[PDB]
C-alpha cells in the first residue's frame, strides 16, 4: 500500500508542476493585456 | 495511518481537480479579452 | 516511510494553497481587464 501512495503522490507533483506552469503562462498573457488595455485608453484620451 | 493518509490524498486530487477546472474556464476568459482588444485596436487604427 | 510520506503530503498542501492564492489574484486583475475594455468599447462605440 506504502508503495502505490509513493507512486500516487509522484503523479499528484507532476500535476502541480504542469499547474505550475498553466499560470506561469497565464500571468505572462494576463499583463500584455494590461499592457494592450492600457496602449489603447491612453491614444482614446 | 495509511488509512488517514489514502483519504487525504483523495481530497488534494479533488482540489487538483477544482484547481484544473477554474485554470480552463479562467484560459477561455483569457481568449475572449485577447479577442477583445484586437478588435479595439484595428477599429481604431 | 509513512512519516516522510506525511511531510510529503504537507508540503503539496502547501504547493496547492500557494497555487489557490495566485489564481485568486489573478481571477481579480482578469475581471478588472473584462471591465477595462467594456468601458473601451463603450466610449468608442
Ligand atoms: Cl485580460
Ligand atoms: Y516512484
Ligand atoms: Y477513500
Ligand atoms: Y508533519
Ligand atoms: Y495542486
Amino acid at each position: 500500500r506504502m508503495k502505490q501512495i509513493e507512486d500516487k503522490i509522484e503523479e499528484i507533483e507532476s500535476k502541480q508542476k504542469k499547474i505550475e506552469n498553466e499560470i506561469a503562462r497565464i500571468k505572462k498573457l494576463l499583463q500584455l493585456t494590461v499592457w494592450g488595455i492600457k496602449q489603447l485608453q491612453a491614444r482614446i484620451l
